[PDB]
């Protein structure tokens, strides 16, 4: 048929790479040519407040613009216009774009530190940003590693909302490490360095005071001890008890059992000076080591 200009750019402008002074504008080429191929593109911007439409660059053989000059805090509409042998087409414009500088991902956190362990669970924590530079953080994700296992796996879905996940469903007796990311509007920040491994197990500590430690009977130079199992165990075996004397004369308390301690819990301290005075005090052992004393009730007089 007749031949005249080409039709509109196709498509939404797509805006892209926005920064404070530049940024990149796509489009799709003209569904109609006018029966003349398109030799160039003109791309155009308007300041949001202006009239003069200010020409980005007159002879764009592509379909796509780095626009630059662009000035910080000022919102733009751009205008892309198909040309052929037969003039310049009806123009495509943008939707407005304001130029800003982008959001950025977080930094990196510091590695995170395992506290509480059992054979099935650890606590990890980790720090905030020292300082509130603007990262704006939403959540963290941790993810562990398996010392025998291949890759870094999530313990959780979408974000942790604190500085603290206790993390579940651990295999007893592997050794996990831990490594955390924070994650802003703009994304999610490389990972930190990992935490040291931990071996899921369940810790033990030193046992607690012997329970009920009382005097059975006294003789001429003997005295009877009893006592109970301690309340706490410190998760562990009750290997032995370590009875302690000590003259109320002198102040030394002086040993009555060897270090691995006595297998009952009953005693009998023998060779004890006549008449004199003493106090006791008996000791649980675990694994862990020697827990707190408990006392023997008051002052004691070896008599008949």
């Amino acid at each position: 048929g007749a031949m005249d200009r080409p039709g509109p750019p196709e498509g939404p402008v797509v805006i892209s790479g926005v920064t404070a002074e530049k940024c990149t504008l796509a489009w799709k080429p003209p569904l109609q040519d006018g029966g003349s191929d398109i030799i160039n593109y003109i791309v155009e911007r308007r300041e949001t407040s202006r009239l003069v439409w200010t020409v980005v660059d007159a002879n764009v053989q592509t379909l796509s613009c780095k626009v630059t000059k662009l000035l910080e805090g000022n919102e733009y509409t751009f205008r892309i216009m198909a040309v052929n042998k037969y003039g310049v087409g009806e123009p495509l414009e943008s939707e407005p774009v304001v130029a800003k500088n982008p959001f950025v991902v977080p930094d990196a956190p510091k590695a995170p530190e395992v506290t509480t362990v059992t054979k099935d669970s650890m606590i990890v924590v980790w720090e905030r940003p020292a300082s509130d530079g603007g990262s704006e953080i939403l959540g963290y994700v941790l993810e562990k590693r398996d010392k025998e296992g291949i890759r870094w796996t999530r313990c959780h879905k979408r974000l942790i909302g604190e500085l603290r996940l206790r993390v579940t469903g651990l295999i007893e007796n592997h050794d996990y490490e831990f490594r955390v990311s924070a994650e802003n509007a703009a994304g999610l920040s490389e990972p930190s360095p990992p935490s040291a491994y931990q071996k899921a197990c369940d810790p033990i500590y030193k046992p607690g005071p012997p329970n009920n430690p009382k005097v059975i009977d006294i003789t001429r130079s003997s005295v009877f001890l009893s006592w109970s199992k301690p309340i706490y165990d410190g998760g562990c075996e009750i290997q032995g008890y370590i009875v302690e004397k000590c003259d109320v004369s002198v102040g030394e308390w002086t040993m009555c059992t060897p270090p691995t301690g006595i297998n009952k819990t009953n005693i009998e301290v023998e060779k004890l000076l006549e008449k004199h005075e003493y106090n006791f005090r008996i000791c649980a052992i675990n694994k862990a080591g020697v827990g707190e004393h408990a006392d023997v009730p008051g002052p004691i007089i070896v008599e008949e």
